[PDB]
Parts: structure tokens; C-alpha cells; sequence
């Protein structure tokens, strides 16, 4: 006998309720719009209708990217999830964006399905607060079996996130292993291990936590493709991608990029004690061709009303693409950094009653948080709403004052796991920098010249270890985010500014029309 | 029997009537301030009553450079000439920028003193019209000698101003000679040669034109000095520069930079046959230390009144020193250039589809004509203004082949080191010399902002491919021997007027703070 099981998956979808633009920005042209939920619903019917046993599973961060979660603060995921019956979602690292208190009254009370953690743990007051919750697996019915659903969770969430003191973020083999042997002591022979992050560690899960049949990740917007890709996203391997596990077996481990672009879609045939025999799919383009769902949509649309205040006013417009993705903002110099730092100097020195930070020209941004694109076609208009999904953390752009041996530090910080798309790369104003990526990690800049203070005509001069230098960051950076532990430890003075939205508006009403250029602020040798 | 002479010798006044700062911008502090009418009249009633002999001389461009030359249009120059008794003065190119009838009316029939140029010929009905109003020479008497003085202008006046189809521009070497026999002939045995076509010009006349004992030189903005330098300009030799004439004589030849910073003093002793035996002595620097003369003052504050609603409205703010400068500005990147090519190009995307992406500018350094400074709160009006861009010109549009480009970009640097004018400043294109290289072929690399491209980035120039540009009209009329532009451009559109642009940007920027941002290099080898 053989069994057979489809998985459906999203990740990462990151408030994208409402279809999107191909790169995941505002809807403009709704004819090659991609995604929302609407359009899932569609998708996901015609999978239930034809297969017996479906499952529908969410890798987490739901949380953050748009004003629908500036809004409704969560209400959408549970509603909207709710509407689409998903049966399971593991929790990801921007669950806790609002705290602890903002994850359980919106989301893990209102959730008609489990929330799933096996490597968070409460302590004190909060434990029994959130006693039940969230748990660290669930065991579903689907037909005349059952399958684990085994959850995980980032150990990077308490330097990404707000989850508080009384979480603790285990080591996610450690606290996995433990209950998935308890599944099978429970006759639980179908395990499928769901969390959120990212591929590198969905492998080792795969490879190290015997028992785990499947493994439906996210948190590092990875994209597997088998035969030609449908659209602009570069596939990473196949779909699914193979692990061959320590005990002898073959794990198929599975994501979906991101934003509700793609719907994950894994036909899996199970022997009757549980084991893999094959497996097969690839995720779905949600495009034009799926249509929306007409109940979902008029739902949408109900709830959107209370949003169209922050699309009215046009703040300005660009006439270039601000390219504000992952793919360029984490890899090199993208335009939407330089922008977002020219904005944060410029609106700086509006100030002009605090003296000591009155000529500030340099800057730092990381890279991961530029979180959308902003198009150009259709007259390229710029509102609220834009920005806020450029720019959703509700952060400061705060001055610190660093030495330049910290600076040297916090550029070879920026390059020095180069390649894996992660978020601590740096957009720059007045710095101009030079990396040597065939060189060692912690010696890869060549080159670091610095507009000076202490000149009547700005000129960008080599940085000197033992000179100070003020900066213009992200209170994230300025409080040791990203691992940048030297800026935390070693800055002389940290001074609180504006709200980071606010500056990029202000600078672009001021300026009117943008169109921001890579310059060679970074460059490789 | 020795016979001694004091030459007394100004050029490039430029407008500067009244004091000015140190880099001849204007006056802020006055405990600092130089220069002006007022403090000239005093230094030179010193030296009238301590020598005998005694001629002031000026080797032109009075014309042109601040808000007098806006408002008076040369009776500024008439009246301050004469009040300070100049005994003669050379015609420079910019005596023609407001056309013969702008030399004529304000200046040639209101000056009190002889006004020189011996190569300048009138033809047609202006030489009825104009006979007489200058003259190739003058005689004049000094004690119980007479001493010849002889005028010249530069050959490049009618590429350089108005002066209109009635005038020729001879050659100086040739024009000069004939006059200075004829001179020789009627037993004026001292003879000066007077006039404005720059020091390598000056060195030639020295050199070749048998007679002259002097050469009193303009239009290269020239610093002569014996022994250490009172202020920032830097000699390019001793004052006198020597000359050894082909007859095997010495001959001295003057320049006292430029805006009347310096009043050029050359004691010259003659034999009785008009020899030159020795000669000596310095350009005096016109700082505090010298008093203004209190009756030219309050005569300049009489007319100083009708232009102070050029001063009265703050346009904005800069919070750097605005680097303008001759010797910044034609020699490499200077971010008073920067800022002018960026409200070029910023300016015109305010408004017409064909040029609504223009992203490159190019803008001849000689065109810049004074700093502005940014200490005492950095204010800019209007007045600062008209001082950097005194000509009336547009910023006008230009379709262009990159080869066109390529030469254009090797004519920047063709005569490099002679301070000429042609040399760009840029927007959207950044441009590495090698110095070291031949004449029309140092530009090593030119990349340019792309057109076709959604993200703006820079990429060399192709010479089959076709460039839209944004310029000063003088150079896409081809001025300053852009000889290319003007034959090889495929379109060109009238712009916006040169000082409006640049204070609409000002205005809408507020705070400004340009940048030396590497746009123009220079190679090692
Ligand atoms: O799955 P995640 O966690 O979202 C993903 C993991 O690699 C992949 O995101 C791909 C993607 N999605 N959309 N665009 N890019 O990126 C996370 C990256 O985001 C940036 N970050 N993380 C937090 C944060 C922040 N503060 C928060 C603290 C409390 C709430 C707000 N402020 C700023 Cl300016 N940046 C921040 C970092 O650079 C980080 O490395
Ligand atoms: O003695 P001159 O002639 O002024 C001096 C000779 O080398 C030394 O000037 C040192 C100095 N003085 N103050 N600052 N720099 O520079 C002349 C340089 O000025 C620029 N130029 N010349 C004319 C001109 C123009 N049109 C005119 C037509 C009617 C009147 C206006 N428009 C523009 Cl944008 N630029 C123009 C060129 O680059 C030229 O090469
Ligand atoms: C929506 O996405 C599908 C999936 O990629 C696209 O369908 C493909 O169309 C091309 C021809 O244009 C074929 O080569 C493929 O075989 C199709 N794949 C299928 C049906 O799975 C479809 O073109 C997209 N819709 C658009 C662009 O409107
Ligand atoms: C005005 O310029 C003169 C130079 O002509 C300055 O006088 C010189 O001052 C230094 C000391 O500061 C002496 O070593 C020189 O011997 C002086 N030279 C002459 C010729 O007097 C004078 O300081 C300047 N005035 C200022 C700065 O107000
Ligand atoms: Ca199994
Ligand atoms: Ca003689
Ligand atoms: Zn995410
Ligand atoms: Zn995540
Ligand atoms: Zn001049
Ligand atoms: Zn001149």
C-alpha cells in the first residue's frame, strides 16, 4: 500500500494580502499583478477538490511589510488565514515584531489553527500566560492517517525581533530530535518538520533529526525550481531539494521564495510505515491566469477601505526603478540605499539648532532593511503607502560618533559571510568603499575614503584608524544589530533622530522628483 | 644720467569696485577685505607723491564680473578710471561684452584717459564712428621725457565677446611692430607695450617686437613675485619676468593677478638713449593694513545704493565653502562646478518629453567666475550669484555622438597647465586623464549615467552611440574651441536662463553642501 500527501506551502509572505507587482511592490497594472491571498484561495481549492489528503502550511513570517500590517497589527493574518484554512503555521523571527503581547492577542488567540514552536521555551510570568498557545508539534488527522507537524523558529529572533527576556531560542536540533522520537513512540510514522530559519539549517534538520520526512522552510527567501523558472527569480536547486540524512534516507526538504508570489506545491508517496518512496512538484506561479476568488476579494477589498488613507496624498515622484530587493540591496550597491541615505543626511541637516551634528555627511544602512522596491512606469508616484513597505520596522535614523577603527570593523562585518543574501551588507553616503571578496574574512576592504569634517571642501579622503568619524545609521545598527557588536560596544555617543519613514518622505516632498544612480560608492577589485 | 619710471599697473579688475574677501568674493568681514577703488587711490597717492615719474596703467577686462558692471554697465568703470587717474588703458576681450555700443557710450566717450589697442581694425560705418575713441598708441609726457605706450587685445575676442563683424583681431606680433618703428621715427626713444592676450603672448611681444623696453600683460590672471608670496596665490615666476629679445636685450615683462587684489609697482631705470639698465620690484598686496581712501569711499557708497536689492532676499544657505575658483575650476573637479551641473540637470527635469531623463553635463570651468564662502552663516542672494555667473548665458540641451564626446573630453585637457578655460566640470559622467599621454589621446577612461537602463549606473561611453547632454549655450555655440559641438550635434534647444537655474535650485534645496566626488581623476601612469 501507498499513501499519498500534498503539501502546500507559503513563507515569508510579509503582509502581501492584496496582490502585488512582479517584484512584490504596489499593484499599478492589475492585468500582470502576482500573489495575495484572494488568488491563493483559488489555487488552493483546485488542489483540494482534486487530491484527498492536503495539508496547507505556513513557514512564518507573516508578520511585517505592508500597511495592512501598520494597520490591522496581525487581525489580517489571523482573519485571512482563517479564510484560507491552513492547517498549520510554524512561527518566524517577525511574529514577535510587536512584542510578545502583540503575538498573543492578535494572532495565537484568534488562529483557528495551531501555531507551532518546538525550540521556544517560556519562563516566569509569561509561561503560563502562553501555556498551550503556541505548541511544539501538532498531530493532524488527514483521511484515515496522521501526520506530525513538528515547528521551529529562527535562534537569531531575539537579535531580529522584540520576543522579550522570557523567551529563550534553543538550538533547533536539539529541541527537535526530543519530540519527534516521542512522535513515533506515539505511532506517529508521517513527520514533517516546518520552521522558519532558512535552507541552510532546513539541510540540517533534514540531514541530522532522524525521523523527519519532509522539511517545509523559510526565512531566506529561497526560491527551487525543477526545469525552466516562470519568472525573474534565479532558483538556488531543485524543487524539492535532496538531503541524503546520517540515517540512510532521503529528506526532501522545500520553499517558496516569498511575498505570496508562489504557492509550494509537494506531491509525496508514503509506505504504509511512513517512509518517503517519492515525492514531486514545484511552486506555482500565482499569476494572471489563477483568477482571484470572488468571496476573499470582496473581503479584501472591505477591509482595505480603512487603508486608502495612506495612498491619497502624492508625496512625490522617482523617474528611475528604485531597486529596494533583496537581491541588490544585500549584494552591492543598489539606488533605493543611496537614496534612503542621502534622505537620512540631508534631513539631518535641517536641524540646524543641535551643533554637533550639523555637518554630518557620512552613512550607513543595512541592506535587509530595504524591504521593497518602488516602481517607475505609470508615472512613478511615491505615497505612504510606498514607503511604508520600503521601509516597515517603525525604527530611527540615529548619529552615533565611532572611531575609525570600528568603521574598518563594522565594512569587513558587511562581507564577511558574503554570499548567503544576509542582511548585514551596507548602503553608504559619503563613504566610499572596496572589497576583495578572494581575500580572508575580516581583510577584505581595500579601500575605505570618507568625506572629511575638519576641510572647508568636502573630498572623500582614506579613513584613519585613530580619528572619530560621525555617522548617520539605523537604531538597529547603532544598538548591535546584524552582529554588529563593535558599534554597540565601541561608539563614543549615541544620540536618538527622526522616524525613518518620515525622513524619506520629508526628503522627497522636499526634492519633488528623485532619481538616484549607482555611483560606485561600493565596489569589488 | 639715469632717468627712473614707476609703472603703476592693474588687469582683470573685473568689477571688483568695491573690497572683497580673499579669493575676491565679497567683502563679510571687513577687518579681512582687500582691494576695491577706494584702498587702490590710497596705495597709489603713496607712491605719486614719494616718485617723480609716475603712469597707472591698466591692461584690461574692467568689464564684467559683479552687479556694478549689472546695474552700470561701464560708467562704473569711466568714472572710478578717472577719479583714480589712470594715464592709460589696454582694451581686453570683455570691454566687447555688451558690443561696440556698450564700449562706445559708457566707456570710450566718458574716459578721461587714452584708451589702447594698436591690432583692433574698424571697418565699414563704425570706423567713421569709432576713429579717434581708441588709438593704436599714445605719447605722453612724463616730467621733461615723453614715453610711448602701445596697446593690444586678444586675437580670441571674437570667440570670447561681442564685438561684432565691423572689428578685425590682427595679430599682435604683426600689428605691434610697424607702430613701434613709426614710434621710433618720431624720437620716442621709451616705449611700454600695453595690453591684454596673456603672459605667453606677453613673453612673445617681449621677445620679438624690436623696440618695446615693457611689457604690461592681462588676461591670464598671471601672479609675478620676488621673494616669499604675501597671500594664497602661488608665482608662476619673479617679478619682472625677464625676457632675452632676439636683439639680445632684457626685457621686463608684468602681471599683477587679477580683481584688483594687487596693484602691480615696477621701478624702471632708463639710460638717456631709452635703454632699460635695471629694473625692480613687486605686486603690493592691497590688504587692511592700506586705508580706503575716505572721499572714493563715500563716493562708491553713493553708488553702491541702487544695487542693494540684489542683496536683500536670502536665496539659501550653504553650509561649505563653494569653491569657484580659477585655480580649482580649471585645473581639476571643483564642487562649485558639481553644484552647478547638478541644478542643470535638476532643473530641467521640472519640466517637454525629449529631455525629461537628461542625466549628463558638461560646463566649461573658465565660465565659473567667483566662490562663495560659507563662514557668517553662509548666506547666498542674488549678488553672490551674478558674481559666479556674470554672462547672461543659458543652460541649453544638446544631442550629441559619443564620438563627439571622446573629443570634446580630449580638448578639456588638450593645452592642460596653462590655465585655460575649456577645461569641464561634469554631471552624470565621470572622466580619468592621463597626463603623461599625448594631446588628444589622455582620456583613459569615460563612463557615462545609461539612458536605456531602469537603474541609472555608469558605463564607458560607446562612439556609436548617441548622448543627450545639458551645457552652457556658449559651448554649444562652440566656444573655447569646442569646434566638435557645434559641427557634430544632432539637436539643440534653448534652455533656462544660467543664474535663474542655479538660484531656483538654491531656493528649493535650502541647505547645500556639494562635494569633490571623484568625477574627474587623474592617473598615475
Ligand atoms: O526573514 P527575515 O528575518 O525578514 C530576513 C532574514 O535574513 C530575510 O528577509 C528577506 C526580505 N524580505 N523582504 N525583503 N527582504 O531578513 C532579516 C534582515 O532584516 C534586517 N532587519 N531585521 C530587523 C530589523 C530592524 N528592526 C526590527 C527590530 C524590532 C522590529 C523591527 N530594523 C532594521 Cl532597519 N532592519 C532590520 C536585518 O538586516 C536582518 O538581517
Ligand atoms: O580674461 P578672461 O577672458 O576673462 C579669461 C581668459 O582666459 C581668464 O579669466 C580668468 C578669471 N577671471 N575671473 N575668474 N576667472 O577667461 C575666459 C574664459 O571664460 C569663459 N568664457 N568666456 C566667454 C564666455 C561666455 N560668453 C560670453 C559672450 C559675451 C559675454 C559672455 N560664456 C561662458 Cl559660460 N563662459 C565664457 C571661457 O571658459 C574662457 O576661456
Ligand atoms: C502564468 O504562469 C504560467 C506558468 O509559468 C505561464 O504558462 C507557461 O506559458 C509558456 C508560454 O508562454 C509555456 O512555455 C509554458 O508551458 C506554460 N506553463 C504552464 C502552463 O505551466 C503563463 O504564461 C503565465 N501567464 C501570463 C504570462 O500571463
Ligand atoms: C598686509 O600685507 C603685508 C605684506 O605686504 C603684511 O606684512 C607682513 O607681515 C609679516 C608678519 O605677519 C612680516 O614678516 C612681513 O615682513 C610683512 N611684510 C611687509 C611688506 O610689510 C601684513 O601683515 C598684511 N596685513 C594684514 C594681515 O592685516
Ligand atoms: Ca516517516
Ligand atoms: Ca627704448
Ligand atoms: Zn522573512
Ligand atoms: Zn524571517
Ligand atoms: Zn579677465
Ligand atoms: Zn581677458
Amino acid at each position: 500500500s501507498m499513501w499519498e500527501l500534498t503539501i502546500l506551502h507559503t513563507n515569508d509572505v510579509h503582509s502581501r494580502l492584496e496582490q502585488t507587482s512582479e517584484d512584490s511592490s504596489k499593484c499599478v497594472d492589475a492585468s500582470r499583478c502576482m500573489g495575495g491571498v484572494a488568488r491563493l484561495f483559488t489555487k488552493v481549492q483546485q488542489i483540494r477538490r482534486a487530491e484527498p489528503n492536503v495539508l496547507l502550511l505556513d513557514a512564518g513570517d507573516q508578520y511585517q511589510g505592508t500597511i495592512w500590517f501598520t494597520v490591522y497589527k496581525g487581525a489580517e493574518v489571523a482573519h485571512f488565514m482563517n479564510a484560507l484554512r491552513y492547517d498549520a503555521m510554524a512561527l518566524g523571527n517577525h511574529e514577535f515584531d510587536n512584542g510578545v503581547e502583540g503575538l498573543i492577542e492578535p494572532l495565537l488567540k484568534e488562529a483557528k489553527f495551531p501555531i507551532l514552536s518546538a525550540n521556544i521555551k517560556a519562563k516566569g510570568p509569561l509561561a503560563s500566560q502562553i501555556s498551550g498557545l503556541y505548541l511544539p508539534y501538532k498531530v493532524l488527522p488527514v483521511g484515515d492517517e496522521v501526520v506530525g507537524i513538528v515547528g521551529y523558529t529562527s535562534k537569531e529572533t531575539p537579535f531580529l525581533s522584540n520576543p522579550g527576556t522570557n523567551l529563550v531560542f534553543e538550538d533547533e536540533i536539539t529541541a527537535l530530535q526530543p519530540e519527534v522520537d516521542k512522535l513515533k513512540t506515539l505511532n506517529v510514522n508521517k513527520i514533517i518538520a516546518l520552521g522558519h530559519s532558512g535552507f541552510e539549517m532546513d539541510k540540517l534538520i533534514a540531514q541530522k533529526v532522524r525521523g523527519v520526512d519532509v522539511v517545509v522552510g523559510g526565512h531566506s527567501n529561497t526560491f527551487l525550481y525543477t526545469g525552466n523558472p516562470p519568472s525573474k527569480e534565479v532558483p538556488a536547486g531543485k524543487y524539492p531539494f535532496i538531503v541524503t540524512s546520517d540515517d540512510g534516507r532521503k529528506v526532501p526538504v522545500v520553499q517558496a521564495y516569498a511575498f505570496g508570489k508562489y504557492l509550494g506545491y509537494l506531491k509525496i508517496e508514503f509506505d504504509e510505515r511512513g517512509n518517503v518512496i517519492s515525492s514531486h512538484g514545484n511552486p506555482i506561479l500565482l499569476n494572471s491566469s489563477i483568477p482571484e476568488d470572488p468571496s476573499i476579494k470582496a473581503d479584501i477589498n472591505k477591509w482595505r477601505i480603512k487603508l486608502d488613507d495612506y495612498s491619497t496624498q502624492e508625496l512625490g515622484k522617482t523617474i528611475v526603478y528604485l531597486d529596494g530587493s533583496s537581491q541588490s540591496c544585500r549584494f552591492r550597491e543598489c539606488n533605493m540605499g543611496n537614496l534612503i541615505c542621502d534622505a537620512m543626511i540631508n534631513n539631518n541637516l535641517r536641524h540646524t539648532d543641535e551643533m554637533f551634528w550639523n555637518h554630518v555627511s557620512m552613512c550607513i544602512l543595512n541592506g535587509g532593511g530595504i524591504r521593497s522596491p518602488i516602481d517607475e512606469r505609470n508615472d512613478g508616484t511615491i505615497t505612504w503607502e510606498n514607503l511604508a513597505a520600503v521601509l516597515p520596522f517603525g525604527g530611527t535614523f540615529d548619529l552615533v560618533q565611532l572611531k575609525g577603527s570600528t568603521l574598518k570593523k563594522a565594512f569587513e562585518h558587511s562581507v564577511h559571510r558574503y554570499g548567503q543574501s544576509t542582511g548585514e551588507f551596507l548602503q553608504v553616503g559619503g563613504i566610499h568603499v572596496v572589497y576583495d571578496l578572494s581575500r580572508k574574512p575580516g581583510d577584505r576592504v581595500v579601500k575605505l575614503d570618507v568625506l572629511c569634517t575638519k576641510c572647508r571642501v568636502p573630498s572623500y579622503d582614506p579613513l584613519k584608524m585613530d580619528e572619530v568619524y560621525k555617522v548617520i545609521l539605523p537604531n538597529f545598527l547603532a544598538n548591535g544589530g546584524d552582529g554588529f557588536q563593535m558599534i554597540k560596544d565601541e561608539l563614543l555617543r549615541h544620540d536618538s533622530g527622526d522616524q525613518d519613514i518620515n525622513v524619506v518622505s520629508t526628503y522627497i516632498s522636499k526634492m519633488k522628483v528623485i532619481y538616484p544612480a549607482v555611483e560606485g560608492r561600493i565596489k569589488f577589485s
